[PDB]
This record gives C-alpha cells, structure tokens and sequence, in this order.
C-alpha cells in the first residue's frame, strides 16, 4: 500500500470519490449527538482533538474510536505553532499522546495543526515524531456562523468548495449549529453524490493499522 509522507501539509483526499468529514477542537458535550448523525448515515469521520477536551471526556474519545472513526491530533493547547521553539511544539504533541494512549490505548499518527499555522520548524518536528500533517481543501468556516441564521453560509461555502474539487473538509464539533444543523446538510449531500464518505487516512489509501502506533 501506499507510502504518505510525514511533515508534509495534506490537503487533498487522493482515493477517488471520497470525502473526508473532519471535526477539530473537541470533544464537546456535542459530540454525542453528531457520533449519532453520523452512524444513523453509516460513515466514518475524523476527529483533531485537543488535550483538556479529551482529558475531560475520555468516554467520548472511546466512542469515537468504538463507532469506526479515526481520532487526529490537534495538540493539546491549540497554540500556534509557528510562535513555538521545537521543544515547546515537540511538547505539545507528546503532552497529548499522553492523554490519548491513557484514553484510547494508542496514539494517532496524524495531526492537524491549529489554524492550519505551519513554518519550516514545525514541519521538521512532524516529520521527526512520525506525524502526518493535515489541513483541508474545504473549510467551512462554521465558527463564524454559529448562529441558525448563519449556518446556511457554511453550506453554501461547503458546497461551492467540493463543487471546486475539494474532499477533505473542517468543521468544528465544538460549534452547536455544526452539530445539529450543518451535519446533517453535509451528509444529505455526499449522499445524494454516492460519495464515499470516509476518514481522512482511509482516503489517503492508508490502512487503520498505519493510522496509530504504540506509545513511545
Ligand atoms: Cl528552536
Ligand atoms: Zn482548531
């Protein structure tokens, strides 16, 4: 199977007629509902999370994990990374390795860098620690219309963008109106596509076995 580079932004899908639904920043007490969106469709979507979310609800990062979903890193404090010396932003992966190997029993080989914020250094620290980095090609910028007269404005962008090509797509489960109202927009429509909607290293061609590894 094929070999996915390490330190080295990510934006696009490459298995045909995919798309990658991905959700940063949480858990949050919304993500319950959006894991029930998501099998009532029986598809599978990436979730970047971050370290005091997962730490307060480890129950939820197993149900991620349970349902056939793949858990990504987002580093523990979503800080810029760029604004990080290499040990500062070596410690915010492995902070939330900890974290993640206490609560799922591995940790994840692929990450999603707050704010998409890259430089040379920090690409030099993924592809030290064996991180696959990904941003997106579809951003539906749903944190600047949580509001139920705003979230149309996130379909819109959503659609016009995976009209453009785009396949591997950011939203936040974090955002209420993301939850209950943009989700279920977004998977009526890569439905009606016969998309196969998927997780972000499956539509890279990447086994799951390849999409963790054992503690350091
Ligand atoms: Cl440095
Ligand atoms: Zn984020």
């Amino acid at each position: 199977s094929r070999d996915i580079p390490f330190g080295q932004v990510i934006t696009t899908c490459t298995t045909p007629n995919t798309v990658a639904l991905t959700f940063d920043d949480g858990p949050s007490s919304y993500t319950p509902q959006l894991l029930d969106l998501l099998s009532e469709y029986k598809v599978r979507a990436t979730f970047f999370v971050l370290g005091e979310a997962s730490q307060s609800n480890p129950q939820i990062i197993q149900r991620i994990r349970q349902e056939g979903h793949q858990v990504g890193s987002h580093t523990y404090d979503h800080t810029s990374l760029p604004t990080l010396s290499y040990d500062q932003i070596v410690q915010e992966m492995t902070s939330l390795e900890s974290v993640l190997q206490s609560t799922m029993g591995d940790i994840p080989t692929y990450m999603r860098p707050p704010y998409f914020d890259v430089n040379d250094l920090t690409l030099q620290v993924m592809s030290d620690l064996g991180y696959h980095v990904v941003t997106a090609s579809i951003d539906t910028k749903d944190y600047n219309h949580n509001s139920p007269d705003l979230i149309s404005q996130s379909y819109d962008k959503f659609v016009t963008e995976l009209n453009n090509g785009g396949n591997l797509c950011l939203a936040h489960d974090t955002k209420e109106q993301t939850v209950v109202t943009l989700a279920k927009m977004m998977l009526d429509e890569t439905k009606s596509r016969g998309l196969t909607v998927t997780t972000v290293g499956d539509c890279l061609g990447d086994p799951e076995a390849s999409w963790y590894r054992s503690s350091r």
